[PDB]
């Protein structure tokens, strides 16, 4: 079943979108999953891939530029902790209180909800 998912022309994950909610966790206070290896981007995608997900790329990288700023973290490292998260599919914590891997924030909307009184 499966294997070669987006045939649609659609149906990924918006990978991109998953390490901003990772970086908004960062943000939050919640920032239990992060790691200290800073994985290849490619090897990145070849894990990303098998779970329903877009190639990650330098351009995704250099959206994620403000937030990777603001943290601390690069994006390989973000990365990294993302493989985590796969291999184990989140094993029972939760992230931002969330059950999933959530997919519904573009890095700019995590950037823009820092503005809570500082700004940036």
């Amino acid at each position: 079943d499966r294997q070669t998912a987006q045939a649609a022309g659609t149906d990924t994950t918006i990978t991109l979108n998953v390490l901003a909610w990772l970086y908004a966790a960062v943000i939050n206070g919640d920032r239990w999953f992060l790691n200290r290896f800073t994985t290849t981007l490619n090897d990145f995608n070849l894990v990303a891939m098998k779970y329903n997900y877009e190639p990650l790329t330098q351009d995704h990288v250099d959206i994620l530029g403000p937030l990777s700023a603001q943290t601390g973290i690069a994006v390989l490292d973000m990365c990294a902790a993302l493989k985590e998260l796969l291999q184990n599919g989140m094993n029972g914590r939760t992230i931002l209180g969330s059950t999933i891997l959530e997919d519904e924030f573009t890095p700019f909307d995590v950037v823009r909800q820092c503005s809570g009184v500082t700004f940036q």
